[PDB]
């Protein structure tokens, strides 16, 4: 195994949402075999962000997911060369974004080069008015579409006042190394949470737990 039980995380995100430019750095640690990661995020440019921080958080690595023996782990088999992903997020009110991550490994550390581009968010909407509270727990459906490992998520952000704001993500995952075998179809359950934050979300502690399963208990 190239992957150790405790792995460091380094991350830089550059992005623009509705015109607004920003740069965010990440430093964290994770347990790839237990499916747990936590990281400290700091806005370096463009703060304070004029949109809900929550729309970024799923962009801040499926190597952090507990995979049972009976599912092929495409992500851990991708290292040390690594893998990339591209994601489209489609929100119920027309907001649309495109995120990508290129993930590499050096020694005990995953490096993440993240880009995040959002547009078409209504000025009066919960993202530009900062009304989001959290992502609900979600299930990612993994399958192969025309030779490419694909994950679909139908999810929602909880808003102030007992309302939900619906999100559909599609992610495509590609190993750098030709001939990493594609897995069979499966599920990954996700729980993502902001553990702490400062006044305008310039500093955020982020936690994710993920578990791969075949649908049964």
């Amino acid at each position: 195994s190239a992957i150790k039980p405790d792995m460091k995380i380094k991350l830089r995100m550059e992005g623009n949402v509705n015109g607004h430019h920003f740069v965010i750095d990440g430093d964290g640690t994770g347990k790839p075999f237990e499916g747990k990661q936590s990281m400290d995020l700091e806005v370096k440019e463009g703060g304070p962000l004029p949109f809900a921080f929550d729309i970024l958080t799923t962009a801040f690595n499926r190597v952090f997911a507990k995979y049972p023996d009976n599912i092929q782990d495409y992500f851990k088999q991708s290292f040390p060369k690594g893998y990339s992903w591209e994601r489209s997020l489609t929100f119920e009110d027309g907001g649309i974004c495109n995120a990508r991550n290129d993930i590499t490994m050096e020694g005990d550390t995953f490096y993440n080069k993240v880009r995040f581009y959002g547009t078409n968010f209504p000025a009066n909407g919960p993202v530009m008015q900062k009304k989001t509270l959290k992502w609900e727990p979600s299930t990612e459906k993994m399958y192969v579409r025309d030779g490419v490992l694909t994950g679909d998520v139908e999810t929602a952000l909880l808003l102030e006042g007992n309302a939900h704001y619906r999100c559909d993500f599609r992610t495509t995952y590609k190993a750098k190394e030709k001939g990493v075998k594609l897995p069979g179809a499966h599920f990954v359950d996700h729980c993502i949470e902001i553990l702490s934050h400062d006044k305008d979300y310039n500093k955020v502690k982020l936690y994710e737990h993920a578990v791969a399963h075949s649908g049964l208990p």
